[PDB]
């Protein structure tokens, strides 16, 4: 029977790359990479490249779009120097490797011909102050929707997408676990912004950042072995983050692989999977494209929607 | 601030038709209008009009998206003898006049220079059975999301818009108050296809007809005027709908003025209301055009989303 989607396979999906050019060093793509992730050129090149070109294609065919609606406005015919902002959303589990996906795009897309204006943001920033937080008593429930100033980060897409000169975001610092004071990413009216979020593909009684998405990504994986990505980054920031005397979690650089490993669970049991299986997997049927990853973090299937 | 929308009034809005021609007779126009309703040619003119022009700017413009997916795919390009159904969303409270909006826009749109298959489907004919809705006690909830078989519905128009030669849909008889037995609306690969529901603009964990719309509409009005144009159809019902010895609801016939007013109130205050207010209004932010009426049932103001 019919159906909104399409299903590939990494053969099938590579074969979609044509002529689209490998413009990423190997040693770009190890400042890109994220503790735990795999990726190597090759998956750039049979995974990301396609999904370059869809994207590009795309990009030309939305702006006829908001063409067409200007035109019937009777508007102008806004400066080719400054088109209509093209909105990326990348949702995921915490550590599913989206963050490391969103980066990858970021660069493909900015060597493109022209080079593009492409910045990327996470929410992260948009997320309450620690104080803030216990506060409103959700310490424990950080990473959930309502741990969002969702109506800060609304304004801030939306304020892009609508031709800003320039739009400011929080910063979030994973070090100090907690928002910083006074910082702020400052975005001027780019080709293309990718959003990457927990929550980003998410849908309310309220227009949301999601209904502003011209195309999203969803990075995907089975929920025990995205445990176990997380248990496994948690012993191993033993010895990187929170080796950090600064680190908010310096106490756990301490812990026995043990003991590590039964902390990292009960925070994941707790918290993170509560989340991912409440919030984060009921948005992926809208995604456009959803990553599949096997256990060993290579991606080899992927579903497209193609309605 | 930014915003995603832009809000009209009817002399801004009506400059938008432009050379778009009148195709509608008075007395075509009156078999398209609800009981109830105050809908005048002039009507169709500065407010329909401007509307099917935008929507046809965008049928064009909406093509190119599918156009690029499908040089992604390296598929075909598929026969302009049979495009990708074009689908509209029509949606807002019982007795605000969505069905009345709904026909005229078919007819306008039926009548456009090449003269494409536009099929009009409302929901209704996807409710659940009375004694289905009895059988989950549902039968005071007739109207909720929960009352639908939403499941058959998403995979009408799954079918539909995936280029199905045919897709057939239950219908359901106001009269009876009930689906009837074994009959069937069956739509043919249209150019476009209307669906009119209170439900069709929500969202929800899984893929849904608001996600596959190209195109919606709400047409609102202040609660306060919706419930007295409710009770004010009930009563002038006793003498056309109830007057019918086989109506489900001819017992209500014989009612006065004012024991009519005390029924319709209370189904109104424990039924359609609730639907409303819980379910339908946290749908509109969605909607790409919002008609807003006066208490005369006039549109004179409307709200376009641009993003
Ligand atoms: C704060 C939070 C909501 C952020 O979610 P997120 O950023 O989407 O999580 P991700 O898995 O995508 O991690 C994103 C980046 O932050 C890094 N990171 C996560 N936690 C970190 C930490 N405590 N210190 C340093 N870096 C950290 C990840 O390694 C990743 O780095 P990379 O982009 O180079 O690959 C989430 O990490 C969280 O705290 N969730 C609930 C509370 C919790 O898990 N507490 C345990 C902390 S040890
Ligand atoms: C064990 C078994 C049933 C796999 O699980 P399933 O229940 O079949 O689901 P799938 O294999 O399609 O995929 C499993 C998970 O990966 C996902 N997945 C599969 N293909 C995917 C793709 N192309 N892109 C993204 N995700 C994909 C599924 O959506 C599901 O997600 P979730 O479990 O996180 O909700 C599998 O062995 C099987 O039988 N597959 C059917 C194939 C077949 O030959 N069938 C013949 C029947 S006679
Ligand atoms: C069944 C129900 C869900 C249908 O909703 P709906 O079709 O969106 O309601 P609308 O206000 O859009 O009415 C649509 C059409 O049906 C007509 N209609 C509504 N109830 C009718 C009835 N009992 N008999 C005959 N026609 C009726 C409306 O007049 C309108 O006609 P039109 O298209 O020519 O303008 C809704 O009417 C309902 O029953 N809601 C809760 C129960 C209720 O109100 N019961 C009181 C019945 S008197
Ligand atoms: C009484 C008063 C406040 C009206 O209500 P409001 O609370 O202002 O809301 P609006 O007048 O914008 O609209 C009222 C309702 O109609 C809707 N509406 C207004 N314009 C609309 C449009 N263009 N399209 C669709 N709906 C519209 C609103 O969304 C609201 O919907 P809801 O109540 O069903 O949720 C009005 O008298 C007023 O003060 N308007 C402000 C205009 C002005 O001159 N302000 C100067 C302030 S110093
Ligand atoms: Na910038
Ligand atoms: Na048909």
């Amino acid at each position: 029977e019919p159906s909104p989607y399409v299903e590939f396979d990494r053969r099938q999906w590579r074969a979609l790359r044509m002529s689209t050019p490998l413009a990423l060093t190997e040693e770009e793509l190890v400042g890109l990479r994220g503790l735990g992730e795999q990726i190597d050129l090759l998956e750039v090149e049979e995974v990301y490249l396609p999904l370059a070109r869809l994207i590009h294609l795309q990009v030309a065919a939305r702006q006829r779009l908001f063409a067409a609606t200007a035109e019937f406005l009777g508007e102008p015919q806004q400066n080719p120097d400054r088109p209509v902002p093209f909105i990326i959303g990348v949702a995921g589990s915490v550590a599913v490797g989206k963050s490391t996906t969103a980066r990858v795009l970021q660069a493909l897309l900015a060597r493109w011909d022209h080079h593009p204006r492409v910045d990327l943001v996470t929410t992260d920033g948009f997320l309450y102050p620690n104080a803030e937080l216990q506060r409103r008593n959700l310490m424990h429930r950080k990473g959930f929707p309502e741990s969002y100033n969702r109506r800060a980060l609304m304004r801030f897409v939306t304020s892009v997408k609508s031709g800003s000169d320039y739009a400011c975001a929080p910063v979030y610092s994973h070090l100090h676990y907690d928002i910083i004071p006074g910082a702020e990413q400052v975005v001027r009216h780019p080709d293309i912004l990718i959003l990457e979020g927990l929550n980003v593909l998410q849908t309310g009684p309220t227009l949301m950042v999601s209904d502003l998405f011209d195309f999203s990504l969803y990075v995907d994986a089975r929920i025990e072995d995205i445990e176990q990505w997380y248990v496994s980054r948690f012993l191993a920031m033993r010895t990187t983050a929170f080796a950090d005397p600064e680190s908010h979690f310096h106490h756990y650089a301490a812990f026995s692989d043990s003991q590590a490993v039964v902390a990292a669970r009960e925070i994941w049991r707790t918290i993170n999977r509560p989340n991912l299986v409440e919030n984060i997997l009921p948005t992926r049927p809208r995604a456009t494209l959803v990553l599949r990853k096997d256990a060993d973090h290579s991606i080899n299937r992927l579903r497209l929607r193609k309605l």
